[PDB]
């Protein structure tokens, strides 16, 4: 008897870095803002698959971000690590979301990001210096894509880059965790490290966001010590793991579209617009779209009930053809405005403009310093991370004219 279902398994895994999984193309192609899916443990949930309905639902305070709710949609057993408190503000609703978020925004302003450009350029060209001096073949991930945003986010936070071996290993173990025990261990490892850093700042006040939170909000009782740990850990992992994935997938994608990459090198004024298109097209943080309804929500004749899980799948929303004509075509010249790679609304990515800065500087540096850059293995041989985490590749063999 047939196996066809009306609530297919979710998430799906990419088989090409810049292509929707087959099941997601199916969801994109079916009319209506929502579709039922089956999560890993058999629970049904809703996915949002259309662009404006995704903006609307991201804007709806009845869809809560509280990951500790028992009805929050967990997409893998590893969710239990981040299901355990205290949540950073990414998992808070108004008004608590605002009080905590505002403790960090000063580090991510347009003015501050502008002020970081000389640092980002120096760090990028330093790791390129070292990689190009050693000659090919190199893994772009370990040699460049990951160290660059790690060094930058360390100075922003006041986390000593000398500890990068420890905290990068713990972050990777957390990001890649496929069961709760592995994820909790990695999280506990980072948590204890950050607790010791807090104690060091209480002895010796210091620079960086962590040092600022310790000396002010923590000392006034306005943030819990373990809330500070959760917030710093969010920013540290988002600050280097997510951006690193965006670099490697962008390089793969541009090399698979040689005409567009050549147009980009020939006119660097196109880089900001290319960055927006790559963000729309690669949408690497599908995993960040989970919500839980605290009240019934009517959506174009379909009803979300209080207690149901909803996942706003921004990658599928970003392929909405009513917003992006020929949505599966990479076009660095198109209008990629209003894309949802960073979300929308009160939770829109705090790091978005640092990510935009870093990708711009990195793309120009690679075109400047390594114009002969090419992959050292076929694209099909690369290993893509599954849909249960941030999209990316575990390694990226590259070569170039030595
Ligand atoms: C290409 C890189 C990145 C992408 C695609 C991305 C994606 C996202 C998305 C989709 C959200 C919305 C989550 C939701 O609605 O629940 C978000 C939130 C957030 N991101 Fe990013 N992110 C990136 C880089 C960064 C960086 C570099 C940081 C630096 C610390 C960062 C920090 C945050 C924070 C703190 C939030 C929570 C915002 C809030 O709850 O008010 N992200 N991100
Ligand atoms: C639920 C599940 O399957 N898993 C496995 C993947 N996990 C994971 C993945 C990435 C990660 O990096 C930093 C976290 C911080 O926020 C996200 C998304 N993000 C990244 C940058 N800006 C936002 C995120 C990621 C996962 C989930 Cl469920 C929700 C969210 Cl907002 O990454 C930290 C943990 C742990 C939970």
């Amino acid at each position: 008897t047939p196996q066809t279902t009306d609530a297919p398994a979710f998430p799906s895994n990419r088989s090409c870095p810049y292509q929707l999984p087959d099941g997601y193309a199916q969801l994109r192609d079916t009319p209506g803002p929502l579709h039922r899916v089956t999560l890993y443990d058999g629970r049904q949930a809703w996915v949002v698959t259309k662009h404006e309905a995704a903006r609307k639902l991201l804007g709806d305070p009845r869809l809560s971000s509280n990951r500790t709710d028992d009805n929050f949609p967990a997409t893998s057993p590893a969710f239990e690590a981040v299901r355990e408190s205290p949540q950073a503000f990414i998992g808070l609703d108004p008004p608590e979301h605002g009080t905590r978020r505002r403790m960090t925004i000063s580090e991510f302003t347009v003015k501050r990001i502008k002020g970081m450009r000389p640092e980002v350029e120096e760090v990028v060209h330093g790791f390129l210096d070292e990689m190009l001096a050693a000659g090919p073949t190199a893994d772009l991930v370990s040699q460049f894509a990951l160290p660059v945003p790690s060094m930058v986010i360390c100075r922003l936070l006041g986390v000593p880059y000398a500890d990068h071996e420890f905290f990068q290993d713990a972050s990777k173990r957390l990001v890649q965790s496929t069961d709760a025990q592995s994820a909790l261990t990695a999280r506990n490892d980072l948590a204890g490290y950050l607790d010791g850093l807090i104690t060091q700042f209480q002895t010796e006040p210091g620079a960086g966001l962590v040092g600022a939170l310790v000396a002010d909000q923590l000392a006034n009782g306005e943030i819990d010590r373990e809330e500070l740990i959760s917030t710093a850990m969010l920013l540290l992992i988002a600050g280097h793991e997510t951006t690193a994935s965006m670099t490697s997938l962008s390089v793969i994608t541009l090399l698979d579209h040689p005409e567009q990459y050549a147009a980009l090198r020939a006119d660097r004024s196109l880089v900001p617009g290319a960055v927006e298109e790559l963000l729309r097209y690669l949408a690497i943080a599908d995993i960040a779209g989970g919500r839980v309804a605290t009240a019934d929500i009517e959506v174009e004749g379909q009803l979300i009930r209080a207690g149901e899980g909803v996942i706003v799948v921004n990658s599928i929303a970003n392929r909405d053809g009513t917003v992006y004509e020929d949505p599966d075509a990479l076009d660095i010249h198109r209008s990629a405005r209003h894309h949802l790679a960073f979300g929308f609304g009160v939770h829109q990515c705090l790091g978005q403009n640092l990510a935009r800065l870093e990708l711009e500087v990195i793309l120009n540096a690679l075109m400047d310093r390594v114009p002969t850059l090419r992959l050292a293995v076929p694209v099909e041989q690369l290993v893509l991370r599954p849909g249960t985490t941030i999209q990316g590749v575990n390694e990226l063999p590259v070569t170039w004219h030595h």
